[PDB]
């Protein structure tokens, strides 16, 4: 094998990215994103539980040893009260975990602050789901622009369409000119029907599919500025690479790919 | 895209009611089912940790407070009392660390007990399994009264089908007369070939697996009365509007949409 | 209910053995093995932390009894003597949190170390991943021995083929003779393509598949004797109600079957 080294690294990492339980959720599945996210959190409460609860333990300890100090010695008295007042400091320091450390919290505001984070939601076409679906993802201050990046993994077909309206005089009315998300989505379907790979009813259900809209799956709101997904966005659509590895495989391990290489960009693979 | 309030709404409260890890696991894989029970599981240890962990934490702050009230007053009768108390008030709430709280559990029982929960076999086809397969629930209380809820959800193909017995008198004998499921699934597989959007090699293993007996995948017991059951099971096939959200999508949300319909009739969405 | 009730008692030990959701994970998608691994170490996590708390919650009941004895008293050798009995007591507990022993070593392989332990490599084919794919079983400690074992379950196929290079003379010069592991897949693929009950287009997906590596999904690793694999291999390959019982049903249950009745020959059947 002539390609085993040089990919094969960037296949280890990709991996390495792809495989955790609290990271790259699959888009089309709600109840991933629901394993994932509790996953999550069960792990982040219970380490704070048991960081918590040591370091009250520590404390609890220095209490029972000040106690039983204090009963050695009344059957002298500076041999158990610099322990309790050395127990009452360490109470105090281990105590404060209101807000001690959430340092996450803000400082994970240095890319976009909250209520400005980028809106991707998540359609399917309703008769080959599994396959062919797309992301409308919304930018915030500037409330004009987005765009339409969608998806047909049965027969490898990837389109990107900005959606950005601007202001055109049609006579002597005005109107908001960009190209609508129906539209776009419908472009999507002509552009996959006339394809060669077509199973003759992978294209019967695309046609039919073409008359009805799309079924919503939810939303996935990152912490990562729009036109950095913009810019994740166009290096999907053109690189060659980054299209042979993210877009093989199984089609459960597609679409999580898809989703981490939409979220990070090409820093996935290497 | 575009749909003002109703479709809309009804798709969100539906991702909100699948958006959770805790319920309607997907009946075809025992896997996630596990995968659900153990986080469950999980949860419900974590939170009886949580209160006795709470109530340690006020029992070795009762001690603590006593040896520093005993350190700084040293060099205190209504302080005893008051610390004999405290200390059996906590250890009253102690007390019942027992984890012996069924009733929780069992509030939703006030009718509908166990052994009287009707029961739910999940069967699939050997062949197509992803796409079709069948619900037979089966009642207690009455011994009599059980039904058949096929789906093949890749054609949109519903059947209901009612498999109750009853005494009937066959020349100078007697017997239990009624459908029964290994007619019913014949019939149902059947007319599931005679459909005309068939794909000409699903037909092939729709038919071959016609001649071999289902796969058994598992049984639900849930806490449901088996008339609202029976009501389910006919809105599911009844009801277009509950169709056009519930048999379309992705095949593993279609499933568990599928479930959580029979579940709660008409409250999964809106 | 259907054929046989031996039948049905070995699907049940089947249905029970994939019930956990903490064994066997889906062979070919990584966020399985990952949920999977998560689940586990919470698991293991939430065992020696209520270990903890019932050690801790213990010492401080103690501690407050010999407390209010002593507060008792007060308004011989027994409030002395337990308090002396508690601090030994928390002292081995808490000196005894370490498990450093060399039990530990047969804690968690128990039967051969590291280096020692054969591996399998996940491959699929590019394309019609989901189906078809194969697992590559490369051993330890003969560094000669291999086998290769591929499935395609679209059309119902397994292969089995050993890969063991014997030292062979060829003129007057010397070569490693063995099976080359592209010629196997070729070859498989081959066998694939020449199958009567074609797709037509699974069969133009296998051709394009043969002229492209396969992608490697991780290399997964159980601690079982590598004859003890080869043997389960065989056992798949050679048997008839364990390919009734393996390879019919849901994909996902179909590759978790095949994993764990790989893992274990018929000890998974019952």
């Amino acid at each position: 094998t002539g390609e085993s080294y040089g990919e094969s690294v960037k296949q280890a990492v990709l991996l390495n990215v792809l495989g955790s339980g609290e990271e790259i959720p699959d888009p089309l599945s709600p109840g991933e994103r629901g394993i994932q996210a509790k996953l999550k959190e069960l792990e982040d409460e219970q380490r704070n539980e048991l960081v918590r609860l040591k370091y009250n333990d520590k404390i609890k300890e220095k209490f029972g040893k000040e106690l039983e100090e204090v009963y050695n010695f009344m059957n002298i008295k500076n041999e158990i009260l610099p322990r309790f007042k050395k127990a009452m400091d360490e109470e105090k320091e281990i105590c404060g975990i209101e807000d001690k450390v959430i340092h996450p919290k803000v400082m994970m505001k240095f890319k976009i602050p909250r209520a400005q984070q980028p809106q991707i939601h998540v359609y399917s076409a309703p008769w080959d789901s599994d396959d062919v679906f797309f992301f409308h993802c919304i930018s915030h201050h500037h409330a004009n622009e987005s765009f339409f990046l969608g998806f047909d993994l049965s027969i490898d077909l990837v389109h990107y369409e900005d959606l950005t309206a601007h202001w055109h005089a049609l006579g002597a009315a005005q109107t908001a000119a960009g190209r609508t998300l129906t539209e776009a989505y419908r472009e999507f379907l002509n552009l996959a029907i006339s394809n060669a790979f077509g199973t003759q009813m992978h294209t019967r259900r695309l046609v039919r599919s073409k008359t009805v809209h799309p079924i919503y799956l939810g939303s996935l709101h990152y912490d990562i500025s729009f036109s950095d997904l913009r810019g994740n966005a166009q290096r999907i659509v053109y690189d060659d690479e980054l299209q042979m590895h993210i877009l093989r495989g199984p089609i459960h391990f597609q679409r999580r790919a898809i989703l981490g290489a939409l979220k990070f960009g090409c820093k996935v693979l290497g």
